[PDB]
């Protein structure tokens, strides 16, 4: 059964909520971005209408092949009514077509639900600026001290540089870069561009970026393999045997592989920092961690709810234990208490 932080009050609307059958009273299904624990369900016998960014529809019609009348895509920073509801859609900065949706009840109550989001100082001057706000539905991926990583620029900034190097000190080393959703598309397409490359990549992985409304991207990519000098590969395959296995199959045009692995948070974030990091090695293959996070860092979320002073916190992540969620309103009192809203 639908969990309670799935559903909006006073409206027939769910969020991110395609896995339970229908759930009853529900006019309006939204859905916040393409990654498929939010999705999990959705099908082409889905007729009931699903709104969501026009990239997030692109995904739904090509990839799950949804019929098109049952996609509402919406522009986003625009004052749109669904069923006589105000909604806005607002970049989430996570993935390619991820938003946030402020919903405006007809009670005169304001609620944000956040979906997947690395909150940032550009959204306090959005829409969110005008007006209070109620109910706060939060990405809680990273809601714990521990929890830093550096900016993003940061990491592209290292591995542009990597990359370059090794290229320039052998001609003959191929560029590799791990994945398995959409997200964080700009690692391989900052490596292609410094190298002066396409990225080469599968048939169905070229199929999901076709969808995303890159620009300029006939140009940035392609589906034959020998022609480029930086490739994708499943983030299952990133590793010492199947790298070796990969590197068979280019024949002979290629003496070493050089790997990045886009990871999230890892242990090794608590004592290492990014100008400092090392990869494993097993001869000829070098395989980089860095860390490259879609999610807000527990300071960047701090900030971000103490500029927005909520009336009341409601966490989608991490609440399926009593401790986690235990933990987290002690964090959310002590934001409340310093802050003094
Ligand atoms: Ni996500």
């Amino acid at each position: 059964t639908c969990p309670f932080y799935k559903k909006i009050p006073g409206t027939g609307f769910t969020v991110d909520a395609f896995q339970y059958g229908v759930v009853e009273g529900c006019t309006a299904y939204f859905l916040t971005h393409f990654h498929s624990d939010h999705y999990a369900g959705l099908s082409k016998h889905f007729t009931f209408p699903v709104y969501c960014s026009e990239i997030t529809g692109n995904l739904l019609k090509n990839k799950l092949h949804v019929q098109e009348q049952y996609i509402h895509p919406l522009p986003l920073d625009t004052e749109c009514i669904v069923n006589g509801v105000k909604v806005v859609l607002l970049d989430a900065n996570h993935c390619p077509g991820a938003v946030m949706i402020l919903f405006y009840l007809p009670n005169g109550t304001v609620i944000l639900h956040t979906g997947d989001f690395r909150a940032d100082p550009s959204m306090e001057r959005s829409l969110l600026a005008d007006q209070k706000v109620h109910m706060l539905y939060l990405d809680t991926t990273y809601c714990s001290p521990e929890y830093t990583f550096p900016s993003q620029q940061e990491v592209i900034r290292f591995a542009i540089n990597t990359a370059f190097e090794a290229v320039t000190l052998n001609p003959h080393a191929l560029v590799v870069c791990g994945t398995y959703s959409i997200g964080k598309e700009k690692v391989f397409l900052a490596i292609a561009d410094v190298l002066g490359s396409k990225v080469g990549m599968s048939q169905e992985k070229y199929k999901t970026l076709q969808c995303l409304n890159i620009p300029e991207i006939n140009s940035l990519i392609t589906t034959d393999m020998c022609s480029s000098l930086v490739h994708l590969l499943p983030m299952m395959q990133i590793n010492f045997k199947g790298l070796q296995s990969h590197l068979k199959k280019c024949g002979g045009k290629y003496n070493q592989i050089l790997a990045f692995r886009p990871t999230g948070w890892t242990h090794s974030n608590k004592f290492t920092r990014i100008a400092d990091v090392i990869p494993q090695t097993k001869g000829n293959i070098s395989i980089y961690g860095i860390p490259y996070s879609e999610h807000s860092s527990y300071l960047e979320m701090k900030r971000f709810v103490q500029w927005l002073k909520p009336q009341k916190i409601i966490p989608t992540v991490n609440v399926g234990t009593w401790k986690s969620r235990s933990t987290m309103e002690k964090y959310f009192r002590e934001w409340k208490l310093e802050a003094g809203y």
